[PDB]
DNA sequence: GCGGTTGCACCTTTCAAA
DNA sequence: TTTGAAAGGTGCAACCGCA
């Protein structure tokens, strides 16, 4: 059901302001991430 | 450094393995590169 | 140790089956 | 109505190959 990532304490430090900025968790933000990169590489060509 | 998890279904799951091979790069890396390229997108 | 990766264990919120 | 499984969320422990 999962993958891991390992990040280092800054981005996860980023990655928490940025989502508190957003109204959303860390974890919706990755996941979104995810989807908004895999679409440009399935976008390209 | 820890790892985070993040719950992903099994379709995703494929469409990483499919797009890292295709450009060169693990799982790993692409997921990684995918929240620096998205933080570059919401501090701009 | 870092990148890559597995596998988990506990948390909170959501919401239909019982 | 209650309640616990599912969904969404979080991060620790430890494997590997490597350098």
């Amino acid at each position: 059901t999962t993958m891991g990532v390992k990040l280092d304490d800054a981005t996860r430090e980023r990655i928490k302001s940025a989502a508190t900025r957003i109204d959303r968790t860390p974890h919706w933000l990755i996941k979104q991430a995810i989807f908004s990169y895999l679409e440009q590489l399935e976008n390209s060509d």
